[PDB]
């Protein structure tokens, strides 16, 4: 009997001894949903610290009592590998030897039996992030993402994990003409209000989120708050010194001048700053790509 089975059985056993329905325990779903609790009690999922804290409080127990002998401590090495996955650099500035593929398999081989549901979803998102179209793969995943996104849309302060879930939501909006604009607007507002501090990992996820929002706004021809987005992206870049990201921001400005301000001259100038920065960063693939971008937009 593994960790998940033990904790799950303990929790279900205690809940049923109090004759508490799943719905009663889960309340409004903000901290735990019925399907989450079900996966925990079937030992399909391990609870996280937050979950366990909620469950213990609801049942009137202590976390120690629900844990018994079992240990759910997640080793620092996992968080280091996750951080390295998030900060994973382009193939033009490779760090050391290991691929993302290798790091992900290594994270599973070392830590799978002790990873809670949220971390696993975060990992699936990271794995598939550079190519989210290449991913339309699980009913189980959509089911897990859906409740976690339900929870996310109640929060005012986001975590790293929250933001990765939000990035996957943005991907849900991809290529879609019909969508809930009110939800998208609330999400955007809340992302834009997140504090920028000294966590580079967080700041990276926030950045990629901002790019996704900009892209979506370009696709929707909705340029309200676009410069708010751009400025926030730039504030991130400055705070964590992510200068390899800066040309793409200038490209965004270009697009804004082009498709909204319709100022081909400024558009062209922004492209030129992007090209020059890439050039003087010596990512030549990026430079060439941006030049081709300027031609593509008719500013050649």
């Amino acid at each position: 009997m593994n960790l998940k089975d033990s904790i799950g059985l303990r929790i279900k056993t205690e809940r049923e001894r109090q004759q508490m329905s799943r719905e009663v325990l889960c309340l409004d779903g903000a901290e735990l949903t019925v399907r989450q609790l079900i996966r925990i009690e079937k030992g399909e999922s391990l609870p996280s610290l937050d979950r366990l804290s909620y469950i213990a409080k609801r049942l009137g127990k202590s976390m120690t009592e629900l844990l018994d002998q079992d240990n759910i401590t997640i080793p620092d090495e996992y968080y280091e590998m996750k951080n390295r996955l998030i900060k994973f650099p382009t193939y033009r500035n490779p760090d050391r030897i290991k691929s993302k593929l290798t790091l992900i398999e290594e994270v599973y081989e070392k830590f799978f039996d002790i990873l809670p549901e949220e971390e696993l979803l975060t990992l699936d998102i990271l794995e598939n992030i550079l190519s989210f179209t290449s991913w339309e793969e699980s009913p189980k995943v959509e089911e897990i993402y859906e409740d976690l996104f339900e929870q996310v849309k109640r929060k005012r302060k986001f975590s790293t994990n929250d933001l990765l879930v939000i990035d996957y939501y943005f991907f849900h909006l991809y290529g879609r003409k019909q969508y809930d604009k009110k939800l998208f607007e609330r999400i955007i507002k809340r992302v834009l209000n997140q504090e920028i501090w000294t966590d580079d990992v967080y700041n990276i996820v926030l950045f990629n989120d901002l790019m996704a929002i900009a892209a979506l706004k370009i696709f929707h021809n909705s340029f309200s708050d676009f410069l708010t987005v751009v400025d926030k992206a730039l504030a991130v870049i400055e705070k964590s010194q992510l200068y390899s990201y800066k040309p793409s921001v200038f490209v965004l400005k270009a697009k804004y001048e082009l498709l909204h301000k319709e100022n081909k001259k400024e558009a062209a100038e922004n492209y030129d700053k992007a090209i020059v920065f890439a050039s003087v960063l010596e990512d030549s693939v990026l430079e060439e790509s941006i030049k081709a971008g300027k031609l593509a937009d008719g500013l050649g």
